[PDB]
């Protein structure tokens, strides 16, 4: 219906202003953007599904998210795909592990703050009715 659209389309609007807030973050440069091949050539053996925040932008615009977990879904993606690619002592590795957790946790705690529960729940129902 109308009113569903009108759900959906405030899920977006909330979806790009946390995605903002995360991608314009100082510690979160690295997932800003695709990886690109000529920098680190072997990122494709290692991983399978690349996501990033200006990926799940795209994905955002492209209705892609009708709920919140499908969005933290991609973030999820985001930081296992990190920790994956980065799994050595190395303090190039623990640095970015250690970002990718905070993306993870600050997108969790933005979301549990901000987000209605009753909100969330209604975005399920309607896509459980599809």
């Amino acid at each position: 219906s109308m009113q569903e659209e009108d759900t959906f389309r405030e899920l977006r609007i909330f979806l790009r202003n946390v995605t903002h807030r995360l991608a314009i973050d100082k510690r979160f440069r690295v997932f800003t953007k695709p990886v690109d091949p000529d920098e680190v050539p072997d990122y494709v053996t290692v991983i399978k599904q690349p996501m990033d925040l200006s990926s799940v932008i795209s994905k955002i615009d492209l209705h892609k998210y009708l709920t919140v977990k499908d969005y933290l879904r991609d973030i999820d993606l985001i930081c296992s795909n990190a920790l994956e690619y980065n799994p050595d002592r190395d303090p190039g590795d623990r640095l970015i592990r250690h970002r990718a957790c905070a993306l993870r946790d600050t997108a969790y705690a933005i979301i549990k703050e901000e987000l209605d529960e009753d909100f969330e729940q209604l975005c399920e129902e309607i896509q459980e009715s599809r």
